[PDB]
């Protein structure tokens, strides 16, 4: 098993974001997304799956993060200017078919920031980057 | 827009089944899965697409409970007996690519029933079943 389990921190006042999505991608038997003391905590059967996250504010701006462990170490990643028809289970699924979001997964990135279009920053950052119960921050700006 | 706010009704003690996946389908300008006093509510972009919540139970149980809008009536389904490789995600998708499951949507129920092959009961009725304001129970038994 692997867990991965993810606080939100919001640091700018001017938006408000919320989960409006989780998915669970279906190798290494799958998973689940689960709530414990406010915390996202992902919990995957093995190596080589994930999870996604996607947030929206009511401004309408939203990402995805996705979590998850590739050859045994954790991986993260972040897409925003999301079009309309990508939903959170849709960008999950491309981590395992487009190039792209192959390769960022490949990279095993456990520290990861990007900005969207409108200048706001958000970045992933795993506070315990070893073993099998992970732990990481997702930082709003 | 269409809302399908739904309220998740446990009457049987011999388990629990708690969500642990929320995916949105990316047709119809998507959607979200938000909650409001311990009410799961789909807010989608217009009819034609759903979303799919995952539950299990800690004694292995688990199933999908998909809600929808086609052609402007809503839909429902439930998918139990599920493989490790059939998360929320998967089973979302096949109702716009696997046969049976496209005929389940096609068929625009307002309820719906399904045991799994321990024999329990699950249930949707739509309490609010018209228009783009739509409420649904469901029902373990
Ligand atoms: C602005 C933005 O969302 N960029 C993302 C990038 O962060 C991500 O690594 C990627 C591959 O999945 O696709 C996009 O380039
Ligand atoms: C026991 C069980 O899950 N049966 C289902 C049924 O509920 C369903 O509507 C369908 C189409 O999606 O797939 C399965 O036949």
């Amino acid at each position: 098993t692997y867990k991965i389990t993810v606080r939100v921190y919001q640091t700018n006042p001017d938006a408000f974001f919320h989960p409006v999505e989780k998915t669970v991608w279906k190798y290494a038997n799958g998973g689940t997304w689960t709530i414990t003391d406010d915390q996202h905590v992902l919990t995957m059967g093995g190596s080589g799956t994930s999870g996604t996250l996607r947030f929206h504010a009511d401004n309408g701006e939203s990402f995805t993060a996705t979590f998850g462990v590739h050859n045994y170490k954790r991986w993260c990643d972040i897409v925003t200017n999301l079009a309309a028809d990508e939903t959170g289970m849709v960008i999950n699924q491309q981590y395992y078919s487009q190039k792209n979001r192959e390769e960022a997964r490949e990279r095993q990135l456990s520290n990861y920031q990007v900005k969207n279009a409108k200048g706001r920053n958000f970045q992933i950052v795993y506070t315990e980057a070893e073993g099998n119960d992970l732990h990481a921050n997702l930082i709003i700006g």
